[PDB]
RNA sequence: CAUGUGCCAU
């Protein structure tokens, strides 16, 4: 595959082989797809490089389209191509404007199709990363915004181009991705995608007004802040079928974790999961939420979480004789009781905070601590034949000291 | 029931 003036009788590269002799002879793109040859370049291109050598440099590598496409998808010669981008930006010569300046087009011209393949999606990231930040901004608006932006967020290599985005570009910058993914059908597809919720996850935390965003100016915060409502509210609207998905249940747990995001954790504990604990602790995804609701609830909610488990309906009722004694040996409502039982020993072993709003909530804890050790009490021969019965019933027995 | 899900990509 290699040109056969750089062979030597053996059919490897001669040890004597310099970089202006590839340059020169116009074969560089038969070394920078080729295994042993791209590595020659890579070591190259690192050495000390002459004024004429940059000048090959750039003209081959990024100065060409069709040639600098060919190389960005590439196995190999993507790695080429990040490295002759990072020597132009460390090249404050002359053409230091052209240079990026004809990079921008020829990657804006073909935005969509470099983030969806696998190699070319990494010179995008590099781009993003090492361009001044008015060209960078101008990669940002290269992306498409149709249906060919909901499969760059799902996509196994093209969601990193976005979440380079998030991580690198001012929020001004791509404000546009925020409200794309707030539209709710968009929300939908993305948000029951394995990569698409590990995308808006990382919206979420950028648009977090917590110790990571301390740095922002006034303007910023605000700009964050109304950004973080939009998104939210489509969060909020959508909780139910985000809180049971197999992978946006994540994000209904991270919103409800969140201290900095209290106000939303709130929003989806009254319109969501209220009223909808027992069907909830019986799900499989769902349940891990509502373990994370009964741990970051405010006192005031968790006393109606409380009253709802211990005294709660049963619409269409069949089996169990009550939502406790139906999620105690659920084969997953069992972690919520669990979760309930443990939440309640630390309050009254004053391991836990009892006081919110200046009020000692220890008495209701007492409350519902005793409702549970009367019930494990009589249902301790049942509960002994489970792992969980056999936890709950030690959590208890271990109380007493 | 000694029990119940991810992202982290050349």
């Amino acid at each position: 595959v290699l040109p056969t003036w750089s062979l030597d009788s053996n059919g490897e590269m001669r040890s004597r082989l310099s970089l202006s002799e590839v340059l020169d002879s116009g074969d560089l793109m038969k070394f920078a797809v080729d295994k042993t040859g791209c590595q020659f370049l890579e070591k190259a291109v690192k050495g000390s490089l002459t004024s004429y050598q940059k000048f090959q440099l750039f003209e081959q590598v990024i100065g060409r389209k069709d040639d600098f496409l060919k190389l960005s998808t590439n196995i190999f010669g993507n790695y080429l191509v990040q490295s002759v981008i990072g020597i132009s930006l460390a090249t404050n010569d002359d053409g230091y404007t052209k240079r990026q300046e004809k990079l921008k087009n020829f990657i804006s011209s073909q935005m969509t199709d470099m983030c969806l393949d696998k190699f070319a999606c990494r010179v995008i990231q590099s781009s993003l990363q090492n361009m001044d930040l008015s060209l960078a901004c101008k990669l940002v608006q290269a992306l498409p915004r149709d249906a060919r932006l909901i499969a760059i967020c799902v996509d196994q290599n093209a969601n990193h181009v976005i979440q380079k985005v998030v991580a690198v570009i001012p929020l001004k910058n791509w404000e546009f991705i925020v409200d794309f993914v707030a539209t709710p059908e968009h929300l939908r597809q993305i948000c029951s995608d394995k990569y698409g919720c590990r995308v808006v996850q990382t919206i979420i935390e950028k648009l977090t007004a917590d110790s990571m965003n301390v740095d922002l100016t006034s303007a910023a915060q605000n700009l964050r802040e109304r950004a973080l409502q939009r998104l939210m509210t489509s969060v909020t609207n959508r909780c139910q079928e985000l809180a049971t998905n197999e992978y946006a249940n994540y994000i209904i747990q991270h919103i409800v974790s969140n201290d900095d995001l209290a106000v939303y954790r709130e929003c989806i504990i009254e319109k969501c999961l209220m009223r909808n604990l027992l069907s909830l602790s019986q799900e499989k995804f769902a349940s891990h939420v509502v373990e994370k609701a009964f741990l970051h609830a405010p006192l005031e909610l968790l006393a109606e979480m409380m009253d709802e488990i211990f005294d709660g309906y049963i619409p269409h009722p069949d089996t169990g004789k009550d939502a406790l004694d139906i999620m105690m040996f659920h084969q997953f409502g069992n972690y919520v009781v669990q979760c309930m039982l443990t939440i309640c020993c630390d309050a009254v072993s004053g391991r836990r905070q009892t006081k919110e709003g200046g009020y000692d909530h220890a008495i209701s804890f007492q409350d519902w601590l005793k409702k549970l050790h009367s019930r494990v009490t009589k249902e301790r021969h049942r509960l002994s034949r489970f792992s969980s019965g056999k936890k709950m019933i030690e959590t208890l027995a271990n109380l007493r000291s």
